């Protein structure tokens, strides 16, 4: 699933928070060491299992061979040659591939690698685009080709496909009112949304799981939305550049349309700030997200 970009990196660091991070007292103080990539307090079931989410999401730790992988690691160096001195990269691969098997708990991932990140913490922060100034770097570089900090990704999507100063800006007035269009550029486009949401995977896949992570955060059930899922995923077209658009438009014409647009709408929010809930989780209001995504319909669609 690697080699991954900043955005990617960001989306993993993140999310592995927000699920993560205690409630409380003690969530601030650790959010400023996980930032700055300290994994304190090592004795913390929750500082235990945001190591092992991290190291899941990137590949890093296979739960299936119960095994880490250190081909992640030379797969990120080749698509970032910059990032990486050989030598250094070569010795961080060495110590992942000398790790011995590892349970698949919490406790017994992040013990077992914990030596490695302070041995080759630099290496490691360096690569998979924990150090600030590479980064900063990396997104001047990519510009518009790549979701920047503090962008919308359905704003990112927009921009790419129906560009401001073109004839095509104006479509966005009917797109951003769920109006499901049928044309190549339209499906291009709800490929990018819902693969920057991660509603598809990288693997073009539909991810049920997601969808019903934010059907929850909007205060709804899922049970609906799951039958509505299976009925869509049984005419799933064969065509892969469809798959999004399929999923989009199925989801729109649905009896669960309504709380997909209020759960989608919400994401769009929550997709401008990765880190939306890491300094406090925040509850959900429909009328203040309600304002909030008119506001940018009147930006999208003057
Ligand atoms: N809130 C924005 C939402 O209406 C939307 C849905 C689908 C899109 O492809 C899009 O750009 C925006
Ligand atoms: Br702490
Ligand atoms: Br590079
Ligand atoms: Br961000
Ligand atoms: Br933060």
């Amino acid at each position: 699933m690697g080699p991954f970009d900043p955005e990617e990196m960001l989306f993993i660091f993140t999310r592995c928070m927000e699920d993560n991070l205690e409630d409380g007292a003690n969530r601030l103080p650790m959010l400023a060491k996980w930032k700055e990539w300290i994994n304190e307090p090592v004795d913390s079931p929750a500082t235990q299992c945001f190591g092992k989410c991290v190291l899941v999401r990137t590949g890093l730790y296979d739960p299936v061979a119960q095994k880490f992988d250190a081909s992640v690691i030379q797969e990120q160096f080749k698509a970032y040659p910059s990032l990486g001195e050989k030598s250094k990269v070569e010795a961080y691969a060495n110590a992942v591939k000398q790790l011995p098997s590892t349970n698949n708990d919490c406790a017994a991932v992040f013990k077992a690698y914990d030596p490695v990140h302070k041995a080759h913490k630099d290496t490691s922060k360096n690569l998979f685009h924990g150090n600030k100034e590479l980064t900063k770097g990396l997104y001047e570089k990519l510009g518009k080709d790549i979701r920047q900090k503090k962008q919308s990704y359905f704003e990112f999507c927009e921009n790419k496909y129906y560009p401001a100063g073109s004839d095509k800006r104006q479509q966005l007035c009917q797109i951003r009112q769920y109006t499901v269009l049928d044309d190549a550029l339209f499906k291009e486009h709800t490929d990018c949304v819902m693969k920057g949401i991660r509603y598809i995977t990288k693997d073009n896949q539909l991810d049920v799981e997601e969808v019903k992570r934010d059907f929850k955060l909007v205060n709804k059930d899922t049970k609906a939305l799951e039958e509505v899922l299976n009925d869509c995923k049984s005419k799933e077209p064969s065509n892969a550049k469809e798959k999004s658009w399929h999923y989009y438009k199925c989801l729109v014409e649905s009896s669960v349309k309504d709380d997909f647009k209020e759960a989608f709408d919400y994401r769009e929010v929550r997709s401008q700030i990765y880190a939306f809930n890491l300094p406090k989780n925040q509850a959900y209001s429909k009328p203040a997200v309600q304002s909030q995504v008119m506001e940018i319909d009147g930006k999208q669609c003057p």
